[PDB]
């Protein structure tokens, strides 16, 4: 097993346009398959980059900036993960698009799974409409992150190393002194799991196949072995005895982290997904499904000298084990100050998100099942429909929904919806086994409101087995096609994923 906290934290650079004006900014980035070593004590790791780079660079933008990212495929013909055909049924093998998830975004530059591209746009997928695409960005300070999302290929893509930070900055919020510049930094964790020689692993089958399976097969679920963080193996950080702020984004394919600090210091959470809380909220401790992020401040005032391991006690497929996965990083408060700590941590973060009075428009209820193939494997399905059905989920713009997720599976799943953000109502345990029997909802138990932590804004939300969680989501501001889906990318990719159309009547 690789030592711990034997290399820095790298700090992605920040992404350079290629051209700026005050009416436009514009990007390129180009996706290469690249060699890192991601632990002192390995040999260089294949990988797919955005620029050659893993983590992909990070793009920091202002609100309302007119931002334009020409993403292309650069990379090879040939993946070296394993592909299973049998999920999607001539088309290219190398598929790409871009997804800038939390993005206020038009449809066309969403990055939807059938808007794929090959190598110098080559190839394009029937729903491919451009090469440039375009960021508004009218939408409040958050952290967003991008990411690969081809149909059928996301949780390889990913795994790949396709990955980057993306952040919203509004001028608005400086008021507020928040730890700002090095004193602000993303973290993205990835578990991996990586060879002797190595390279990258992902498994080409399901433990102990049933000689039915085809061969590649995909896996319901994906736990690594290893902890990475900004694309180190469990690294450490030297930091300086004050106040950080902390970008946290779950780039994992299927694992949940459940976070906190060895010497029993606080988390204050300061941001959700969509932004800043109304209130800083004090934690202990806080669960970070894929996809998720929270945005934090830690204070290493009182810690000069110390070295403080960030935590993980969720377990993926088995209970955490003290010596690798129960580790994400290492805090080493020894770092001289450069200057006087003027940052702060006020309590009064911004408006509540219950100010607003919108009409509910509609209710759905969508809930979270699956079937068997003529294999044997589990089709994971939302509402029992596969992506290539009608479109069902058609909500118009402008209007508010609440969406009722009715979840009788036996683990958590990660629901996120594109181009919008959300506000969590209530989760509430339900009776399975009356639900699975006779699709009669028996709640055993009252509605449970929102953690602080929830009463801001989300884009990613964990639905809990045996629970109804409800949601109100207004959608706009634009229309056109979108997608809805788990963010757990071994689901996504079959088959938990479904197309959404916001209507303009
Ligand atoms: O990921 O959307
Ligand atoms: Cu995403
Ligand atoms: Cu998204
Ligand atoms: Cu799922
Ligand atoms: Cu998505």
């Amino acid at each position: 097993t690789l030592e711990k906290f034997v290399d820095a934290l790298p700090i992605p650079d920040t992404l350079k346009p290629v051209q700026q004006s005050k009416e436009k900014t514009y990007y390129e980035v180009t996706m290469e398959e690249c060699t890192h070593q991601l632990h002192r004590d390995l040999p260089p790791t294949r990988l797919w980059g955005y620029n050659g780079l893993f983590p992909g660079p990070t793009i920091e933008v202002k609100r309302n900036e007119n931002v334009y990212v020409k993403w292309m495929n650069n990379l090879p013909s040939t993946h070296f993960l394993p592909i299973d055909h049998t999920i999607h049924h001539e088309e290219p093998e190398v598929k790409t698009v871009v997804h800038l998830h939390g993005g206020v975004t038009p449809d066309d530059s969403d990055g939807y799974p059938e808007a794929w591209f090959s190598k110098d746009f080559e190839q394009t997928g029937p729903y491919f409409k451009r090469e440039v695409y375009h960021y508004p960005n009218q939408q409040r300070g958050a952290i967003l992150w991008y990411h690969d999302h081809a149909m059928a290929l996301t949780r390889l893509n990913v795994y790949a190393g396709l990955v980057g930070a993306y952040i919203i900055h509004d001028p608005k919020e400086k008021r507020l002194k928040l730890p700002s510049d090095e004193y602000d930094v993303p973290l993205l964790i990835t578990d991996r799991t990586i060879n002797e020689d190595g390279s990258l692993f992902y498994p080409s089958a399901p433990e102990n196949p049933s000689p039915s399976l085809p061969n590649p097969s995909i896996v319901p679920a994906f736990c690594g072995e290893t902890i990475l963080v900004n694309g180190k193996v469990w690294p450490y950080l030297e930091v300086e005895p004050r106040k950080y702020r902390f970008r946290v984004i779950n780039a994992s394919n299927t694992r949940t982290y459940n976070l906190s600090l060895d010497n029993g210091g606080d988390f204050i959470q300061i941001g959700s997904d969509g932004g800043l809380l109304p209130r800083s909220v004090k934690l202990n401790s806080f669960s970070l499904a894929p996809a998720e992020r929270y945005d934090i401040i830690i204070d290493f005032t009182a810690y000069e000298g110390e070295s403080i391991i960030l935590a993980n006690s969720a377990g993926c497929g088995g209970d955490v084990n003290p010596e690798t996965d129960a580790n994400i990083m290492q805090f080493r408060v020894t770092k001289p100050l450069a200057q006087k700590d003027e940052s702060r941590k006020p309590k009064y973060l911004a408006s509540y998100p219950s100010v607003q009075h919108e009409r509910i428009q509609n209710i759905r209820t969508l809930k979270l099942a699956g079937t068997q193939d003529e294999y044997g494997r589990p089709v994971l399905l939302l509402n029992n429909k596969r992506w290539h059905d009608p479109v069902t989920e058609t909500p118009k713009v402008g209007t508010t929904e609440i969406w009722s997720i009715i979840n009788p599976t036996r683990g958590t799943h990660p629901i996120h919806l594109h181009l919008v953000s959300f506000r969590v109502l209530d989760r509430r345990p339900f009776d399975i086994a009356r639900y699975q029997e006779s699709g009669e909802l028996s709640y055993t138990g009252p509605a449970v409101p929102p953690p602080p932590s929830e009463k801001g804004w989300k884009d990613t939300i964990q639905a809990h087995a045996g629970e109804v969680l409800r949601i109100a989501a207004t959608f706009g501001p634009y229309s056109g096609r979108y997608v809805w889906h788990c963010h757990i990318l071994e689901h996504e990719d079959y088959d938990m994923m479904r197309p959404m159309d916001i209507t303009d009547p």
